């Protein structure tokens, strides 16, 4: 008699996660880690948290106790003191009895895995932000032992290595470049494999994997990674990392005398990075982030152009804006194409004679002239109201890791050398790398604006803002892009630069570059 | 690079134990050695309301095995040691099934929490002799299966049928199955003492133990509670008899004794040693002495040729285990012996005797065979032995076989009845009308055509008749001589011979020994 057998249940899953000064990345992290597509009561918990400056025992305190009754069990390891290792230097250094004790945990969760006969023990950093609710599941799909998610950086940096130097010390293969960047997909061998994995101990070969001690031929760098790979070696466990569709993302590590306001604000790039392509990632219905206070960067305003039918520009600045901590005035852009012939004229409104296109030889456009006269408003604006120094924004850009406290800080030092200034370039297209451009003694992270050809973020000075409107440029329309490069003087054509009689521009260019174009 | 095995699945062996000590060295000895491994099993054990030692048995094995298993969870509870509802040990009160169906429901959910792919409930008194029997179980990929074990009887771990209310209900399948003429696995409506639940299907979850569900109307038997509960989950009970799994003891009733349960299992032990080699008990677990008697007899002998080592060893110990002690005795090789010696005590073939079967004259080895038997008649009017059981070397005890011996004689003595032979193994011939039953003394009757010499009981004044015909001069096999003297053999030509058949001679009703291979 034929009978069927009712479906199997999901592995049984440990997800180990270490936590040190963490509290930062929680909200978005842990969020992440519930809305996981695997089934919770297959699924258990495991953490450990010590050594902490915030309050990060805390918030996992809370999340644990809100989502205990989820899952299978919940291990609870926590430790308020000492907050410091007695042998480091900074919370971002990593000292001898930092690495033996971060290999001793995970070491401790990887038993505490098999004691309770789980399938899979999955790693997840604390900062590590599994975005994918899929990636899980995912990763039990490739039946590996060892298998790690690519999970996306700012950078190249990425959790795993291509290449391996014998001694144990990262090295660069052809195939790395491909592999970060998804040209090449699958699930590669690679020697190291870091930040967030998957074991399986279903697998006999798992049985001789383990984070601490150091293998007993091992002979290289007190490093917790570097432990662990070369006990994959012995095992003869081959690491993988897969890249077949988008995983998660995480920060780039800081360097040791660092601070935690530097990782802090890493992790919010992170979160940044997410709203370039995707919707905020949501922090957990049990965690509340803490409440933000911007301000306008000791600006005298911070405008940001946008046109209204283009709403989604316009949240997306607006969650990235609130994210940094910086406060905006929303400025409408002037529709060009909905300005008939008639509303051109009543403005004086005549294009350059011989304006062409410098890559298709066309004559200004009628959205090229709306952008002229979004910016030339607000112009308009710094001269009504005599604001001495402005930010001006559009709406389709990104922004640099620490970019408040990094123009911040230019903004100070252009100040106290009393520099006479009309244009600080915050984003824009360089078009003289020939060679460098004429750097601007006594501060720092600024040069002297060569042939520019964009103008996605500027700081401008009242002295600037009258200068461009005295040169009447209405009546001489050339986009805006062009007609900043005529203006202080670095234009390649000389028959543009002569309709325009006074060009005396003061313009600058942060170096490098704070802010680049979302989809280049 | 090329994928590790994968790890054997996990196994937790749930084993509730109650006055159990008989059986457990025995039993336990068999899981220790189950082709599984070790690593990827682990043990739940309660036991209570003994009345026996079984709590230090456990504990003492327990102690010695606790470091080879994944992890060992141990509920002992000495007071009480029976139930307050209880009429016997051998009596299922409702307390009793209660208690019971709450175990197995508790190391269900141990199970379960402890991330388990299997439960298997094996029985305290289940012996799963075949070590590959977990194996062969998981290979099924059921979710409830359970191996046929063997018993002495029809009895089996599982039913073919069940009726409306919950009892048990004969098919026409079920003794093709139970004989092993149709190999595979059933689907059947019962399984119980031996079953595995794969923990890893998700309509395990909906099983239980304990309580019944909401719909259960039949009387509170733990099996049957657990059956209806795989019927409310869907999940259909299997059976498989591909090959031999292990050995149960058939229950007793509700106002059996411990006992009959310890001689029981024995039974099952000697049954194990009839084709097979004896089941060792765990080596960590100290099986007690026993002190063997000769049953009341004057002496209980044992025959059997020096060449055959094998029926040596086999006998010794299926004597030993039933506490038997035997004087044992070298059997006359008649192969052996030429031509001249067989002429040097006088030995002549009856004139005209052929087997019955093939038409053959008397060989040379059923010459020796009675000149064992012939050396042993001596030896008893030498010694003066007023009653002696005489053994052979390839014999089957039925179960109780001191007890209920020893019951007859007494029986026997007790009436002062005039006897002088009592088969205890024979094959009896007249079949169509039981034969005639001996007033006053139970399980005993007249001895008519008999055919066999296994095993029987003789008394001074018979073992003088038989020497007083003589019968070297003329020879018959000693299971044909026998009938002579009691006057039942069918062939006048040969009763012709002897002069005198006066022999008393009787057997037990039911037979208590039958040969090791019919
Ligand atoms: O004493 C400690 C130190 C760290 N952690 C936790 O362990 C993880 C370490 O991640 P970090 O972000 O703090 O460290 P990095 O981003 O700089 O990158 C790390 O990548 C690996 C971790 O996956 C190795 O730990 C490596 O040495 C280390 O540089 C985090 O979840 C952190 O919260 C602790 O619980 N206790
Ligand atoms: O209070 C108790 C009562 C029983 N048992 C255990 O229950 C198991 C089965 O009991 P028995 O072998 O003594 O009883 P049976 O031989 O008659 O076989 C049983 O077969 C089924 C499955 O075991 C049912 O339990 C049924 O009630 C019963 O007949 C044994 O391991 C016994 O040790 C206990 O641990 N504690
Ligand atoms: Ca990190
Ligand atoms: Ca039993
Ligand atoms: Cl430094
Ligand atoms: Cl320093
Ligand atoms: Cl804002
Ligand atoms: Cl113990
Ligand atoms: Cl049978
Ligand atoms: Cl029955
Ligand atoms: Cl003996
Ligand atoms: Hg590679
Ligand atoms: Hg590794
Ligand atoms: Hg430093
Ligand atoms: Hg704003
Ligand atoms: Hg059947
Ligand atoms: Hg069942
Ligand atoms: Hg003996
Ligand atoms: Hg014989
Ligand atoms: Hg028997």
């Amino acid at each position: 008699r034929w009978s069927p057998e009712s479906p199997l249940q999901a592995p049984r899953v440990l997800i180990a996660l270490l936590a040190r000064n963490a509290a930062h990345a929680l909200p978005t992290t842990l969020g992440a880690l519930e809305r996981l597509r695997h089934p919770r009561e297959r699924t258990a918990l495991w953490v450990a948290t010590d050594h902490n400056m915030d309050n990060t025992s805390t918030v996992l305190r809370e999340w644990l106790v809100a989502v205990k009754s989820l899952y299978h069990s919940v291990e609870w390891r926590p430790a308020e003191e000492p907050r410091s290792y007695p042998d480091e230097e900074g919370p971002k250094h990593w000292s001898d009895s930092r690495y033996e004790h971060v290999m001793k945990l995970r070491q401790a969760a990887l038993k505490s895995a098999r004691d309770m006969w789980a399938d899979y023990i999955l790693f997840v950093d604390a900062d590590n932000l599994i975005l994918n609710p899929d990636t899980l599941s995912l990763l039990i799909a490739e039946n590996k032992t060892v298998v790690a998610p690519m999970l996306d950086s700012r950078a190249a940096y990425s959790n795993f290595w291509c290449g391996m130097t014998s001694q144990g010390y990262y090295k660069r293969t052809p195939a790395y470049i491909p592999i970060r960047k998804r040209d090449r997909r699958g699930c590669f061998a690679v020697p190291m494999v870091h930040s967030t994995f998957l074991i399986d101990l279903r697998k006999a070969a798992s049985r001789n994997l383990a984070f601490y001690p150091p293998h007993p031929d091992y002979t290289w760098s007190f490093d917790d990674i570097i432990v662990f790979a070369f006990s994959c070696k012995q095992a003869e466990v081959q690491m993988y990392v897969c890249n077949k569709e988008e995983y998660g993302f995480l920060p780039v590590p800081l360097r040791a005398h660092s601070t935690l306001q530097d990782e802090a604000e890493s992790f919010m790039h992170v979160q940044l990075e997410v709203m370039v392509k995707h919707p905020p990632a949501e922090p957990s219905r049990f965690i509340s982030a803490p409440t933000k206070t911007p301000d306008k960067m000791g600006f005298d305003e911070v405008f940001m152009i946008n046109l209204r039918r283009r709403q989604d520009r316009r949240e997306r600045m607006l969650r990235a804006l609130q994210a940094q901590e910086i406060e905006c005035r929303l400025v409408e852009a002037v529709d060009g194409k909905a300005m008939n012939t008639s509303q051109v004229e009543a403005l004086g409104i005549q294009m350059l004679p011989g304006y062409r296109d410098p890559y298709h030889g066309r004559p200004l456009t009628k959205g090229e002239l709306g952008c002229f006269l979004s910016h030339y408003n607000i112009w308009k604006e710094v001269v009504d109201r005599g604001l001495q120094k402005s930010l001006v924004f559009e709406d389709d850009l990104r922004f640099e890791i620490f970019f408040k406290r990094r123009l911040m800080n230019l903004m100070r030092d252009v100040e106290r050398e009393g520099l006479d200034w009309d244009l600080i370039y915050v984003g824009r297209k360089r078009m003289q790398v020939e060679h460098p451009e004429k750097a601007v003694p006594r501060v720092r992270n600024l040069v002297e604006a060569d042939y520019s050809y964009w103008t996605l973020a500027y700081v401008i000075s009242l002295q600037g803002a009258r200068k461009l409107l005295a040169a009447e440029p209405l009546s001489k329309m050339l986009p805006v892009d062009e007609f900043l490069p005529v203006m202080f003087d670095k234009h390649p054509v000389s028959e543009y630069k002569a309709h325009f009689s006074l060009r005396n521009l003061h313009a600058f260019s942060v170096e490098p570059l704070l802010i680049y174009p979302t989809h280049y």
